[PDB]
């Protein structure tokens, strides 16, 4: 069903809905791991579905269509704690590549492709655990894909050859993110 910003479980699936408050927005819970998300100028949003909790050798199936129309991104998305991490493995993206700005680590193939890391800090940033300083990993996706499988373990241990160690797994789904866009997306997670 179509839901205002939440957590919880849907049809098996953890699923992470939240926006920024701006409308444009429309957000639905679908049978088994789909959702659909459509927006139109709509505000900063991030939703998925997914784990909770996530695993380190997880692998993910995502597949259906991803339509975005500006800036906006579809990745693997989630936590860590002790360390607290923020992670993405980006597949997708439309206008704006979301690891601009971070500091390339390194590169990782998987999955059929090779894969550019990078780093940030974020620095009083709200987190899953309230006001925090953290990390921010990304693992930025060459060849774009909508569909497919993402092997987690390839870049957590790629990760891990390049300083970061993971520590407890907090959830873990395949999300869409909008940036003051428009666009459509029907993912179905398994």
């Amino acid at each position: 069903q179509t839901i205002q910003p939440g957590t919880g479980y849907n049809n098996g699936y953890f699923y992470s809905y939240w926006n920024d408050g701006h409308g444009g927005v429309t957000y639905t819970n679908g049978p088994g791991g789909q959702f659909s998300v459509n927006w139109s100028n709509s505000g900063n949003f991030v939703g998925g579905k997914g784990w909770q909790p996530g695993t380190k050798n997880k692998v993910i199936n995502f597949s259906g269509s991803y339509n975005p129309n500006g800036n906006s991104y579809l990745s693997v998305y989630g936590w860590s704690r002790n360390p607290l991490i923020e992670y993405y493995i980006v597949e997708n993206f439309g206008t704006y590549n979301p690891s601009t700005g971070a500091t390339k680590l390194g590169e990782v193939t998987s999955d059929g492709s090779v894969y550019d890391i990078y780093r940030t800090q974020r620095v009083n940033q709200p987190s899953i655990i309230g006001t925090a300083t953290f990390y921010q990993y990304w693992s930025v996706r060459r060849n774009h894909r909508s569909s497919g499988s993402v092997n987690t373990a390839n870049h957590f241990n790629a990760w891990a050859q390049q300083g970061l160690t993971l520590g407890t797994m907090d959830y873990q789904i395949v999300a869409v993110e909008g940036y003051f866009s428009s666009g459509s997306a029907s993912i179905t997670v398994s």
